[PDB]
């Protein structure tokens, strides 16, 4: 049973230089309650964004997707393929795969749930960017109400299951 989570812009950015261009302390905390404790699988540009407190994330099953042979990922399991990720010798009743773009597209053919957070930021898509995956009609969802974050900015939740 394989998620995907991640927060977007309306506009459907989720990343740009390197990282992650607005500022959400709910949408961390909302991020850190859904995975503590599950398997995070993420591509080699995730975990090489990722902040140095949180590299790896910690009290969770850290795994890494790249197709370099032999890369070290210091407190993660590296694979050389999504499916193998979603294939390890300890299974885990939780899987979140939780970024980037290129790895979202290759989860979602084999994932049932996405938990998906909006984010009411004007972010007019830049050339680099990296960009939210969009769900067809086989995916249908329910959303929590807009909220304003204690930072200012306008968000709300959006909860997805395969139909
Ligand atoms: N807003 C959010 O929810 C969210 C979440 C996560 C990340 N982000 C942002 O998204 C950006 C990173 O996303 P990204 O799409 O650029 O990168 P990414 O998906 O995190 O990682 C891409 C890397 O994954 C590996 N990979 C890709 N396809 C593969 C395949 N078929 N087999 C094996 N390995 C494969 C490659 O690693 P190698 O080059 O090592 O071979 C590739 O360079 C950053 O800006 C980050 O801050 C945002
Ligand atoms: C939070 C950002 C986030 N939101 C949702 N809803 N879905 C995601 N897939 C996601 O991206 C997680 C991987 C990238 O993560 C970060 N990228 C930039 C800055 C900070 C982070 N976080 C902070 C929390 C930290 C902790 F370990 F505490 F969870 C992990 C690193
Ligand atoms: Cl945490």
């Amino acid at each position: 049973s394989v998620g995907l989570i991640w927060a977007q812009s309306t506009s459907g950015v989720i990343g740009r230089d390197g990282g992650i261009p607005w500022r959400l302390p709910e949408d961390l905390a909302h991020f850190k309650r859904l995975t503590m404790g599950h398997t995070v699988v993420m591509g080699r540009r995730t975990w090489d964004s990722l902040p140095a407190a949180h590299r790896p994330l910690p009290g969770r099953r850290n795994v890494v997707v790249t197709r370099q042979t032999g890369l070290v990922a210091h407190g993660a399991q590296v694979v050389g393929s999504l499916e193998q990720a979603l294939c390890p010798a300890e299974p885990d009743a939780a899987t979140w795969v939780i970024g980037g773009a290129q790895i979202y597209a290759l989860a979602l053919p084999l994932a049932n749930r996405c938990e998906v957070t909006e984010v009411d930021v004007d972010l007019p898509p830049e050339d680099e960017d990296a960009l939210a995956p969009v769900l067809d009609q086989t995916w249908a969802g329910t959303s929590g109400e807009w909220l304003v974050s204690r930072s200012g900015l306008r968000y709300r939740m959006h909860s997805y299951r395969r139909l």
